[PDB]
Parts: structure tokens; C-alpha cells; sequence
């Protein structure tokens, strides 16, 4: 079993990184194009990023829910900048309108400059104390309880969400974080622990630690991984596409991004930037794992590059560690959603092996362009 | 010079108040029905309420924006439970996706229990201090400024909204409130001051008060009024429908509703609850002004009742006081939106006079159901 | 079993017949309103009329299919004015796009003036000869057969529809007609025989006649009835609403309508026109069967008028005769669709009994408008 | 000025011709993707093919109209298989539902086998006599006339289209045909004369003939061209992409299509098949004009292949001949719609030079994926 996600580029899209050449603006029509493509191609869901660099995740997810049928939306909540009772009501409303298609990504926010801009002057350990108290109120409120809670940071009295969610006990909690406090938080409250595309050896160590701490609370959590993907029919086309993706990036842009990454107080972000060292050489840190994206883009900075057989093999290596969720992305996000679904889906377990080419449809007849007006293609 | 709004019943709908008989569940489909009706009928916009008793306003409005073309959405924000910078990004995104169809209703929250349920333990004077600092940050960030602010309650450092809104300088701010702190805040920062359906005499005093305080800041504030409406072809049918609206309300529900109203420290709620005092008699506090709605429903608790000429007469009276915005509602909200547009619109100024019956359309030809198969109606 | 249909007023809508007072123009917005209401309220489908007085059924049905989830569309085909091979491809495409939600209403056309306007100069028997040959090509082509056909009226060689339909062997064939040629055609080729709202005794004879002729061919056809419905909470309101429907109808308009009906060459139209005799008196030709609609409207000219228990009883009577399909309509079509579902559905067999009031939804919680802000309705 | 159309692959889509490898089935979701992409990218419209090899044009176009805002639809009508009065009502309905976004492609049918399959046993000259009589009735009824027409093939009495279209006097008539009868028909009745992708010298002779024949009637006929496009950043990429397109085409499939084209009774099809005569070598019949598509595809069988400067240059060569409309297509039709708009639109006249990259968008701010979370791309 495997859940394959796509990605909504709410922070912008294009053919090349760190530039405006071939860039596509974030519009409702284009986001609808990507979401409906992922919905019809059979992706389990789409991840919506959050932060100052992105449009609001909740406005986007809510606008695309009535325009899609089965696609699930992994939406980020940010404790510390919103009341947990209100956030719970937001999740309840969106889960009700979507008929149980809401997934929650718990985000603590690793940029102190962004946090101060939102009015949150908490330290790294305080952000996780807030998130811990946030989730405890959030989870109980969505289970129908009038909550009285008085913590170090948050205090509510008679917190109630009158409209229950569709998913019981609440929309599943996804969480990504690499710090010690992050692993304690995931082990206690979250349902799925997420990691960025570190090499398999590093991901194995992070999974073993989360599984160990989850055993102390008598819990078993699931695991997912966030990776870019540059797959082509051959590996030579894939590496050429990987090279062209960062060819228009000047050293003034690389050094500016790494300088902004040094300001971040995020254990996961530092581990990602440490893979490429801010240089253009040795970007293939592992077989078919390419760290060129991290030179400019924050967060996910690695990509699987190669033919379909190679990309599938690297997906199996991660799956052998206990990873069941895979959140992929490509540039541009519309075309690469079709590319990954056509090249990689037939090599993945069901239902993705059967969803390839056809998609979510039951139609037959002339499959492909008709030869003249009386010859079926073969 | 008139904008006519309708209302999305995100707190529940039905044919009768208090009871569940004839109640209509609020789903995505039914909200699409109401929103698309007001859009096609030519209403300027719809009001979406906020609170523990309602679904989330932002999730609802975002879900209905891609499903309408011209309809504006008056969406409520509540300072004190969400970061002002994050709220500005939410407003920017929705205003961009809707192409400038977003309107903001500033809500301070008049129920101390609901405020404590969300984590806010502020007094009446402190809630307006937070809103005042909230709006100052909110209005400046949406204008492209990197804001440094340090007030009594809020503190931001390098607050920025990277995606500018469509409406300049920002989506217009609507505000309702009758306390002295409310009128000072309305005079300084809001664009439209809203009032509930009080008799014209009391509305004129509140309007004259806000208008004078706003003059000290050099601002010309617009005025709107929130009112229920029960309009029928004759005045006799209207009073029958008003009686049926409350015929299934027991005295134990009235006491439970008024017991909650006394908990509210809201000045506007106190003035509305004092018009009926829980009585079932003397509900016509003014010519064609019926206060039966306020027996169980908080907020707007008065209604215009009568034939189209009587309802339009009360509307012109309010308009002669300087009121340019009108937010109406009826039970059930779908049918009454058509009834009001078909009975009252032809009696209102343009464009509502021309929008009567036809609506926002350019189609010609047979008007009405055809006679036989070749005889046009006349 | 029981399938309950609604009706799309593609020939115009309104509150009153004959006149233009309270008329609603047929627009894409309003047809979306009616279709999406019937879809969400749980109706099995909607009937779309065809003819000179209506917008094209195939364009309307195709435009609303992507905007609805489970609603079926009973679309009309008229042999003699379109190639059966092309019509077969149209049915295949719409059935494929709707994922098997297409239903076919075979219409022979009962107005010689309209038929001549379309280029058809066939007599009554010749129209049924064309229809009989049409359906044979239509059914064989949709079953994947390369058809050579040389009949009296139609001639095709190597007729093929390369895209098969979702429903096998083809979308079901509904047919309405009262002539002897109609009963032969229905007994031999159609799946469901439809009749207008005649008294149960007259319906029983037509049903027995069709059933006997189908037995001779070794076939069993189902039966449905087409009726208007004016249902109110009490019987007195229903009869008052029936009087309002024809209060704005002048005798000059009745005479012009009945003069056009005498031009028609349809047995079913004459049987319907013979129920009211072109007069306003004795319109209740049967218990709760009111023939006032036929005084101006062509086709369905009777209505079920009464309280829910009275309407549900007349439905049960028809169902005792073997009728399993019920195609209802009301004025206006949007509001009356909710009225019938909220009043009659609880008195109908499953699933209409469980779909009553709530529609097709899995939402729980506060049912009805909230009392104050923490008191659930009861 | 210039109108740039795209193409809906209602006959099938994919990456490679002649084979099922990489093929995409014609589904509602995929067609919605292609149409909404062309709508948002700024294309003037899309062409929808008709015939036995495709899904029905009217069903497809009607289903996509409510899902698009500005995109126009060039929909085919085929005289001889449908009544002109019925066809005019379909055009009136779709033009009204789309608010004037309907265009008509007049198709006579060049395949005798496909025509006989639809019940039309007319010769080449007879098909143009039917079309001439069809269009006279079609154009007159849409102008609000009760038409009496008695011709050699068609006879109508009191033909009326009750619902007038939005476009006056009627939706524009596009027409393609290279025979002498076609050029007479285009000079007299049609608004836009279309030609397939012949070399510029052969196009100039056809346009000069039509212009001369139309001047005798005092009419000016707009000119358009239909062409596939394989454009890439470099010329070598485009030529390699063109080779990949036909690399899976078996020589037995080429002969299976050329023998099918010999049966056709179309002068324009013969002129297209005479450009290569099945020869696999030297398919570049003109600078950047590649006839590789004509090996297996009927109708349009030539493509523009080259870098953006070469493709734009060939477009300007056709424009100087007087061609104002361009109907382009590519494989696959979704990805190639973006490729052409992003690569060729900036080299085209307004408004396509402004629609490049930006598209129909008034949004400002970040343009492309954000560098980190505060640095905008440049
Ligand atoms: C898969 C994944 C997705 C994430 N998405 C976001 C996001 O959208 N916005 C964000 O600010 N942080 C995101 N993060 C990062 C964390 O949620 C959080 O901001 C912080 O970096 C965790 O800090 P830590 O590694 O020091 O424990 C994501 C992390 C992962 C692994
Ligand atoms: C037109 C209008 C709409 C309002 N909408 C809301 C709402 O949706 N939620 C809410 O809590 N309060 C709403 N209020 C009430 C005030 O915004 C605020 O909550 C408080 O009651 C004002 O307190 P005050 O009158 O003492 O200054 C509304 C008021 C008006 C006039
Ligand atoms: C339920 C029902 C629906 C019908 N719908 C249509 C229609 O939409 N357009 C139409 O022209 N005739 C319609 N008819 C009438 C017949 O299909 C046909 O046109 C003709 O009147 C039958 O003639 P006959 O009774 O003499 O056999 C309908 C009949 C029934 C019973
Ligand atoms: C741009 C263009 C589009 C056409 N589209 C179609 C079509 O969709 N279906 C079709 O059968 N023929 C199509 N044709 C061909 C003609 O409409 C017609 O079928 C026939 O080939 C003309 O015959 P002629 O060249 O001998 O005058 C098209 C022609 C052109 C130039
Ligand atoms: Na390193």
C-alpha cells in the first residue's frame, strides 16, 4: 500500500528556478489546472505549502475543494498565529464541505524573521511547547468535548466546535520536523511523520528514532517523504533536464538563498542545506538523488532523477524503511504531474499500476488518435 | 447610491425558528444554491456570519468564490484570535482569487464565553484596543509596507504581505458596533459603519454620532443596515408568515436564548434585546418593523414585514438617513432571496429596478412558459 | 421500486401561467439552479422537453452534466429530423461524459406545423414508421454493429458508432404516446412507457393495452407517469395556489391555446385536452387531480393538488397500477422542487423516505439555525 | 489583428501517432483540462472536429461552455444529416448559454463511406447543393424570420427559431473546402474561409480565388489556416520531436491510411495527400513545413516545425498573404498548448504578445517560485 501525493505551487511555478524566464504566475485558473490534473490522474492528494512566500493555504484548499472529486488536500496549520479553537472550526468546516478529504500538516515555522513578522516571538523550544498545547486543544475540540485547558502558552475555557468533522476522530495529522522536540511531538500526537528527501541511510536513522519515541507512548505512527522528481524516458534526458533546471541561476542567487537559510532555526532545513554545501558540484549525493533544488528553494531540496525504472527503485528503497506516503513535485507542476503519472505509476503498486494512462475513468473505444475516420490505433 | 446584500445561513437554515421542523441542513450544495441565486439575481453581495454557532466564514467564502462571477463576499475577521499579518495574507489571497470581490466585516466578539473558548480573556475595552492595533497593522501590510509595530497587545517586526490585493488600498472594511469604543474605531479606520434593524430614530442618532467623530479624522464613512425581511404580495400574507416563523418556539427556548444574551457584553446586542424583552406581544416596535426574530436569534433580531410598497417605504426612510448599504435575509434563505428580488427590486433605485425579473442576463426571446408551442406569453 | 423525476423548464418558467407577470427567463444560471437542486435533493433525474417552444434538449443536458453528480437526464430524440447514426453518436458521447446518467425520451412530434417547419412532411403513421426504423438503427449501432439498413424511409450503409456507451446495451428508451401506432412501438422497442396525468382508470386501460401487446412480443416494459404537482402543508393552501396559477389567464389566451391544440395530431394531446374541455369549471376531474394546467400548457395538463398525505395517496394509487416512474414539476420549478421533496419524500418509499429534508449528505451536528451562539435547535 | 485557435482532440490524444503507446483517452476531465488551459492561456478559441472518428462536437462543446469564461468554440455542423431548423435552434441555445462564444464550422463531408453510414447518399455536387439550401434557411431563421423555402433538396414551411442568438445576425460561419463548389459557397454565404497547411504559394492561389469570387457579391471573406505545430526552444529539438512523433508508425499503417484517403471524395483532402504521396523521405515540403502528420491522419497533415523564430516567421508569411486566423494543434494537446503560448505568443502581434507568460491575469507580485521565503525571483 502506498499514497502518492502531488504538490500545488502556491509560491509560484515555472520551468526554471531562481529566475523569471518561463515563470507562470499563481492564478486560480492555473491552480485549478494542477489540482484537477492530480484529481483525474489518480493522485491520492496534494500538499499545499504555507508561509510568507505562499498564498494562504486555506483559501486555496477551500477554493479547489468543490472543483475536485476525490483529491485530498494536505493543508498546513501554524500554531502560535491562530487560536486552536478557530483552527479546529476551520478544519471542521473544510472537512465537512469536502466529505472527509482534509489532511492536516502541522507546521511550527522555522523562520524567526517570518515568525516575528506574524507577531510570534517564540523560541524554537517555545514554538514546540505552543504546538504541543495547540494540538491537545485541537484534537479534543474536534472530538466533541467542551475543553478547559490552561497551559504555559495557551489557555481556553469552554472551547467547543459545534460542527463535527467527517473523519473520525479528526482529520489526520501530518507533521514534518527533524529536531529533538519535533520527534517528541510526532511520537505523541501526530499520525504521519514527514521527512524531506534525505539519503536513505539518513531517513532510516530518523525513522528509527521516531519509532523508538512513539513506542514510549504506546503509539505507532506512519511515515512519508517529500521529494522532487525529474523522470524522463531515459536517464540521459533526465540529467539534461536536471541541468537545465538550474542553468539560469547566478551565484548571487545561490549565496543569497543560503544566507537566508542560515537565518532559519530549523533542524530539517539545515540538514537539507548540508547536502549540497551551497556548491554546484557533487549534486548527486546518492544514486539518483540530486540536491540541485536546495541551492535556491527552501524546504524540499532534493530530487529523484533518472529513467522510470531508476525512480521506482529509489521509491522502493524508501518504502522498505516503512514509508507509505510520497509527496512528489516537478517543474512545471502541471506537465510533470502527467509525466510522473505516465512513467512511474505503472511501476508502483495498485491502484497506481492500473491508474496509469487511463486515469480515473471507465471509458473504452478508440484509445488514441483515430487513423483517418475508420482505423482504430494499435 | 444603494448596495443590496443577501445573507448566507452558515449557522443553519429552515422554514421556522427555534425548532428542527422544516430545518434545512447547511451543506456545500445548499450554500452553492444560495450564493449562485444572489449572484444571478443581481445582489451586490452576501454577508457571511462568524462565530461558534457558524461554519468558518473564510472556508465558505473561498469555496463559493470560483462558483460565482459578480457576487461579493462580506467576510468576517475577528482580531485577537489570529495574527494580523496572516489575516492580511488571507484577505490578499481571497481578494486575488475573486478578482476584487472581497469585503471585510470587522468583528470584535461580544460574547465573553465564546472569547474565552477561543483563548481570549480580554475585557470590552481591551478587545477594541486589540482590534485597533490589528487594523493598523492589517491596513499597512496590505498597502505594501514592511511594518514594525509595538502596541499594548500586538507586536510585529518586518510584517509583510508579498502578494498585493486587487482592491486598493485594501478590501473595504465594514464594522458594526454601538459602544463608544466601537464608534471611535469606526470613525478612524472603517469604511462602512453597519447597524442592526433599529427604528429610524435610533439609527439616525448612531449615524450622527459616527459621522461627527469621523469628521475629526477627515474621513467620510458610509453607512449600512442589517435587517431581516418578510415581504409578500399583500400585507396580510406577510403577517401570517411572520406568525408561522415563530409558532414552533417554546418559552423554554426563549429563556435559554435570553439567558445567553445577558452574558453578552455587547452594546449592539443589548440594544437589540431591549426591543422585545422576551415578550410575545408588541413585537411591532415601529411601522412595519417586527422584532420577533430577536426572541431566539442573536444579532439581527428585527424584520421588515409587509407588502412590497411598505417594505420599500421603510427602505427609503433608512436611505434618507444616509444609509447606502442594505443587508437582508429571510427564511428559508434560498426562496426569500428570489421573493425579495422579485417583489422589492423593481421598487428600488437602479440597477435593482432594471434587474427585476430578468436579472443579470442579456438573453431575449420568449419570456415565461410558452403557450402551446408557438404562442409567446404577454 | 420507484424513480422520482423533476423537470427542467427549458420553455420558460414563472409563478403564473399564460402571462409574463412573475416570469423567469430561461438562463444557464437558472437551469443550473434547478438541476443542482434536483441533484442534491435526491431526485432520480430530470425530464428535458423538446420542441419549437423549448431550448434544445441536447445542449442543455450536455451543459449541465458536468455540473451535477448523480442526477440523470431524460433527453428527447426526434426521429425524422436527424440521422439515427449521428443521434446514436450523440447519445454515446453524453452517456460517456455523464458516466451512464443518460436516459432517452423517444418523441415523434405531434404538431404538423412544427414538423413542416423542421422539413418533415410526414403523416401520423409515417412518423411512427420513421421512428420504428430509427430505433432499430439506433439500438443496433449502439450495440457495436456495423449496420446496413434499407427501409421505407431511412437508408444507411455501414453505420457505426465507434465509442460505446456506458449503459448496456444502450441508454434506456422512454416513450410516451397514446395512439395505436404508439402502443405497438412501445411494446416492441421501448423500455419504459410514459403517459401524462390522466385519471387512474384511464391510465389502467392504457397500461393494460401496452402490457398486452408487449406480452405478444415476449417483452415486459415498465411504466411511468408525468404529472404536475401543487402540494402544500394543508389542502386549503394547495387549492388556493392552484387558483392563483391560472388567475392571470384570460379567455382570449385559452381560446388561442385550444385553437393550437386542435391543429395538433397527437392522441395523447387530445386525451389531455378532453379532460378540461377548455373550461374553468370542474377542473378537479378526479380526487386531487386538477386539469387547470392543460387550459394553456401543452402536454402534461393535470396536477396533483392537496396536502402531502393526499398527494402521496394519489401516487400510491398510480403505483398500484404498476407505475414505477414519476416525473413531477411545479411553478416555479426551483422552489417547488424543494417543496415536493420536503413534503412528499418522507411519505414515499426508500430511499426517498430517508432523503427527506436533508438530501444526499453525510453531515451531522446542528440541524437548523443556531439559537444564540451555543444552544442547538430542538 | 490575428486570432489564434487551439484544438480539442475529440478523436483521441497522445504523444505518438499511429500507436497506442503514450495515448490518452478522450474523457470529460482531460477535455476540460485542454479547454480550460486554452481559455486561461488566452487562445481566441478551440476547433472541435466532427465525424465518425470523433465524439459528438455539440455534446463536447456544450459541456465545456459553463466551465470556461472567454474561450470560443468552433463547432461543426453537417448539412444533409440534420434539419436546418433544428440545427439553428441548437446554435441559438449554445450561443445563448455561452453569451456569444459560439462559432460554426460548415462541414460537407468528404468521405463517401462515412456519409453513407449517416444516411447521406449524395454526390459531391449534391452535398454542396444541400449545404447551400441548408445555410440559406439556417441564416434566415436565426435572424427572426418565419421561413418558407422549397429547394431541390430541402423544403420547410413556417420554419422558426424562437430564441434569438446573442451574436448578430448569427454565429459566424467558418468553412473549409478547396473544390470549385466550395469556393462558390464560401464567396456567397460564409464569413471565414479556412485552408489546411499547404505551402504559402498554394495558399495564396486559393485565397486570391475566393477573394475574387467574393468581391463579385460585394463581400469580403476572412481567411484562416489550420496547422499542426511542433515548436521547441531550438530547431534541433523540434526536428527530433517530429521524428519521435512518427517513430512508432508502421509502414502497414501508412498504407492503411493512404488507401483510406483514396476513397475520399474531397478536393482539399486530395491536395493534402498530394504533398507527400506516402513518401517517408523528405517530408519537409517547404521551409519549416513538415508533412509527417499526413501519413496516418486525415485532414490537417502538415506541421510547422522549428524554433520560435522560425515558427513565427512562417506565421508572418501566411499573415502577409491575408490569413488572419490560425488554428494550431500539438501532441499531446494539453502540454503543447502551453508550449506554443509560452514560446510563440511573445513573437506574435497583440494581444498575444502581452498574454505571453502572464496570460489573462491582473495579479501582481511574486512571479515564479519564491527564493527561500522572502527573496523574490528575478
Ligand atoms: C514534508 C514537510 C513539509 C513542510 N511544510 C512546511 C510548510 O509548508 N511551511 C513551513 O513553514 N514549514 C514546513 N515544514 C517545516 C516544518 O513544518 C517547520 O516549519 C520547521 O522547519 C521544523 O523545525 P525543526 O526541523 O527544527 O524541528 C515542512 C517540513 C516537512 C518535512
Ligand atoms: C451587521 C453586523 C454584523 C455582525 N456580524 C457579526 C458576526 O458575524 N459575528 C459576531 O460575533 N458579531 C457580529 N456583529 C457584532 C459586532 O461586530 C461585535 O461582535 C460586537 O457585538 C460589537 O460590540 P459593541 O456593540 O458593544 O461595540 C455584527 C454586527 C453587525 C451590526
Ligand atoms: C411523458 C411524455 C413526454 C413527452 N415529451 C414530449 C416533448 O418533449 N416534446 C414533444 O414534442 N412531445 C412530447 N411528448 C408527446 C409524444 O412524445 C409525441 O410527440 C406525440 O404527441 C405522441 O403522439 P400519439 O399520442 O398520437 O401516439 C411526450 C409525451 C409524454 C407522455
Ligand atoms: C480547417 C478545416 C477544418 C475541417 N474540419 C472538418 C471536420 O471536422 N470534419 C470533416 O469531415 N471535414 C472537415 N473539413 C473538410 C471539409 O469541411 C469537407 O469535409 C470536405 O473535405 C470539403 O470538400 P472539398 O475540398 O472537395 O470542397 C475541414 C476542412 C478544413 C479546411
Ligand atoms: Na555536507
Amino acid at each position: 500500500s502506498m499514497d502518492v501525493f502531488w504538490f500545488l505551487p502556491t509560491h509560484g511555478d515555472g520551468h526554471y528556478l531562481g529566475t523569471t524566464q518561463g515563470a507562470r504566475p499563481v492564478t486560480l485558473n492555473y491552480l485549478k489546472q494542477v489540482a484537477q490534473a492530480a484529481d483525474s490522474l489518480g493522485y491520492h492528494g496534494v500538499l499545499i505549502p504555507t508561509g510568507r512566500s505562499c498564498e494562504d493555504s486555506w483559501v486555496i484548499a477551500s477554493a479547489l475543494v468543490p472543483l475536485t472529486e476525490r483529491l485530498r488536500y494536505l493543508v498546513a496549520i501554524r500554531p502560535g498565529i491562530i487560536s486552536p479553537t478557530v483552527s479546529a472550526r476551520m478544519a471542521a468546516t473544510l472537512d465537512r464541505l469536502s466529505n472527509g478529504r482534509l489532511l492536516i500538516n502541522v507546521v511550527t515555522g522555522g523562520d524567526p524573521d517570518e515568525n516575528r513578522g506574524d507577531g510570534s516571538f517564540l523560541s524554537h523550544s517555545e514554538r514546540y511547547e505552543v504546538t504541543d498545547e495547540f494540538l491537545k486543544i485541537w484534537r479534543r475540540v474536534l472530538q466533541g468535548e467542551a475543553v478547559d485547558f490552561e497551559g504555559k502558552h495557551l489557555k481556553v475555557q469552554n472551547a467547543k466546535a459545534l460542527y463535527p468533522p467527517v473523519q473520525k476522530p479528526y482529520p489526520p495529522l501530518y507533521f514534518g520536523g527533524s529536531s529533538d522536540a519535533a520527534h517528541d511531538l510526532a511520537a505523541e500526537q501526530v499520525d504521519v511523520y514527514l521527512t524531506w528527501g534525505e539519503p536513505p541511510a539518513a531517513v532510516a536513522e530518523k525513522l528509527a528514532d521516531v519509532r523508538e519515541r512513539a513506542a514510549r507512548h504506546g503509539r505507532k505512527v506512519k511515515f512519508g517523504i517529500r521529494l522532487h522528481v525529474i523522470v524522463r524516458e531515459t536517464a540521459e534526458e533526465a540529467w539534461k533536464a536536471a541541468d537545465k533546471l538550474i542553468e539560469h541561476i547566478s551565484d548571487e542567487t545561490i549565496e543569497a538563498a543560503q544566507k537566508s537559510f542560515s537565518r532559519f532555526d530549523s533542524e530539517g532545513q539545515r540538514r537539507m542545506a548540508a547536502l549540497h554545501d551551497g556548491r554546484r558540484d557533487n549534486l548527486e549525493i546518492a544514486p539518483n538523488l540530486w540536491a540541485g533544488v536546495g541551492l535556491v528553494r527552501g524546504g524540499s531540496g532534493t530530487a529523484l532523477v533518472g529513467d522510470p525504472q531508476q525512480v521506482a527503485a529509489r521509491i522502493k528503497e524508501y518504502a522498505d524503511l516503512g514509508i507509505e506516503s510520497f509527496i512528489f513535485s516537478g517543474y512545471p507542476h502541471l506537465e510533470e504531474a502527467y509525466r510522473f503519472a505516465e512513467l512511474v505509476f505503472p511501476l508502483l503498486p495498485e491502484p497506481y499500476a492500473s491508474l496509469a494512462g487511463r486515469g480515473v475513468t471507465n471509458l473504452t473505444g478508440p484509445f488514441g488518435e483515430m487513423i483517418a475516420n475508420d482505423v482504430l490505433p494499435a
